[PDB]
């Protein structure tokens, strides 16, 4: 892989969450300013004209959730069955939802409310998926794509209020035990590939493409 | 299947249009208004709380791109391979996108409205169809991917119509595209779901607009 996107956050954090969590290591190269993305646009790489861009297996895909499902599917994250990939697919919409929430406010002159939303409509769900079929994980006994989606989605809404989670035990219990999967740790620790939430000027390195 | 929605186009359209390419019957139960929606909710149908909602294969799918991708796989319109598949999906999510743009317009005000308009045109014209008509062009082929029907076909042909419902001329420019509306029109299952007593839906006007404001 080699991603193509800014130095921040935004699209591709997902996908580098799903390649880290496959236990695969990627390339970066940062979109710094204007004439970089007028270069790839016009060299036949973006398809629709729009990163994220990301080459692997000698192809250049180009929109998000395409990448996320070849990506998913190809390392084994995405079910056995229809059934079980649906349910993933599912979850992972909300939670797909809830974090582009809050990647798109720093854009704004919301919070208040991805947290309304996040602890009255997200957990709640999540929290007695968890509880009705006990379990380790969220679809059927295996690390899914959705689990990575879930915790990337937690600690991002924690990032904001903290607390925000006490009132779901499970999730609590999932964060932790999906937090200490080495592809996850080795991710989450101090000098990797993770990127910050969003600031000042990375607010305005994308003003400026 | 069972489609919940409203009597509109919306997020449901792409799913109408997807079932019925495949030759599969459909009934559907529209959401009228605000008491309806929050019986749904509570009664543990609407996994997030939001519509769409299918019931189909004994299950209730409600997240939108999720069930396109059930249905699509179900009834053999995504690839055989990985590398067929995200070409599918790869173009779903740019028409998808252009779609998505008209489908949200009409609940803006005025200049809004037309400045967006405008811009759907401009992105139509610009950016999408050209892309679609070289993809035609350089591989010659009836069909998007892999000379059979996908779910792309039926994703290109929604948005072209939808495209031209706005701004007829708009495709002229484009030749294969044309000829690409034709013969996919042409399929029987298409041909009758554009019949003139279909269960495909009109563009929003104000009604829908107000039901959806108002559940």
């Amino acid at each position: 892989p080699k991603l193509y996107y800014f130095n921040g956050r935004g699209r591709m954090e997902s996908i580098r969450w799903l390649l880290a969590a496959a236990g695969v290591e990627f390339e970066e190269e940062f979109l710094e300013t204007r004439e970089q993305y007028e270069k790839m646009q016009k060299d036949g790489h973006l398809l629709f004209g729009q990163v994220p861009l990301v080459e692997i297996d000698g192809m250049m895909l180009t929109q998000t959730r395409a990448i996320l499902s070849y990506l998913a599917a190809k390392y084994n994250l995405y079910g056995k069955d229809l059934k079980e990939r649906v349910r993933i697919d599912m979850y992972a919409d909300g939670t797909q939802d809830l974090m582009m929430m809050i990647a798109v406010a720093p854009f704004k002159t919301s919070y208040d409310l991805i947290l309304s939303r996040a602890k009255t409509r997200y957990f709640p769900v999540f929290e007695k998926i968890l509880k009705d079929h006990g379990e380790a994980f969220l679809v059927g006994n295996q690390l899914s794509w959705a689990d990575i989606q879930l915790l990337e989605a937690i600690l991002m809404v924690e990032e904001l209020s903290a607390p925000v989670l006490s009132d779901f035990p499970l999730l609590q219990a999932f964060k932790t035990r999906i937090s200490n999967i080495p592809t996850i740790k080795k991710f989450l620790q101090p000098g990797s590939q993770r990127k910050p939430p969003p600031d000042g000027p990375y607010v305005e390195v994308v003003r400026i493409v």
